[PDB]
């Protein structure tokens, strides 16, 4: 069976969004995450009170900064999101180092991996994606995977004019899990949450979630997020 799903939203009125989240009864077991930028942190922190939600930082790579976040009550962090890699120049190793640092600092880490349009088109989804997570694994020890969540981000589907079928997402998630099973252990692979991190709405989320290897979502901080949460069953 599947591990606990996660519905995570990455940073519309934020205040109104939080109101909506706070008011949302979530009946099933699902860990909800709102990843904020530094500036919106204290506000999200004081406003978001739904106990099935946790707040996540993003991209912190400094030990002191990590320590401060943890002190501020932030225990989750999103790392490796597409733009960090394709725009900011965070290499597989830099992301890996951040993941390892965050884990060492007591964080739950949502580590994003994903291939570009050109990589997918040229048939290199597997080598790109697995190389990215292999870099992450190299800096972790087995026990650390308890603190790791992988988000698969079809970068290739973002502003490229391409769509992500349940089959495509399942294929990607399955190959990641198979690599984790082989290289890290089947016990780890069994517990590992692999989130689909491409643009998703209520309907397609519910369908995606039905796939064997999909354990939830990394999506937009938008009112539709409530539907993404409900989709995780």
């Amino acid at each position: 069976s599947k591990p606990q799903p996660i519905a995570a939203a990455n940073w519309d009125s934020l205040s109104e969004l939080i109101d909506l989240f706070n008011s949302t009864s979530i009946n099933h077991d699902v860990q909800c995450v709102v990843a904020s930028t530094f500036v919106h942190l204290a506000m999200t922190k004081e406003r978001l009170s739904h106990p099935k939600f946790v707040i996540a930082a993003q991209n912190a790579g400094n030990a002191d900064a990590l320590a401060s976040l943890k002190d501020f009550g932030v225990n989750w962090i999103v790392l490796g999101h597409s733009e960090r890699r394709w725009y900011y120049g965070e290499t597989n190793e830099i992301v890996a180092d951040k993941v390892a640092a965050a884990v060492a600092s007591g964080f739950m880490v949502i580590a994003c991996i994903g291939e570009t349009l050109q990589e997918r088109e040229s048939g290199r989804t597997a080598v790109v994606v697995l190389t990215q997570i292999a870099a992450i694994a190299k800096k972790l020890k087995k026990a650390d995977w308890a603190k790791v969540v992988i988000a698969y981000e079809p970068v290739w589907a973002i502003g490229t004019g391409k769509v992500a079928t349940p089959q495509q997402a399942q294929e990607a998630h399955a190959l990641i899990r198979s690599w984790v099973s082989s290289k890290i252990g089947a016990d780890v692979a069994g517990e590992l949450r692999i989130l689909y991190g491409g643009s998703v709405n209520g309907k397609n989320a519910r369908t995606l979630y039905q796939q064997r290897d999909v354990n939830g979502f990394l999506a937009g901080l938008k009112p539709e997020f409530v539907d993404i949460i409900k989709a995780t069953q």
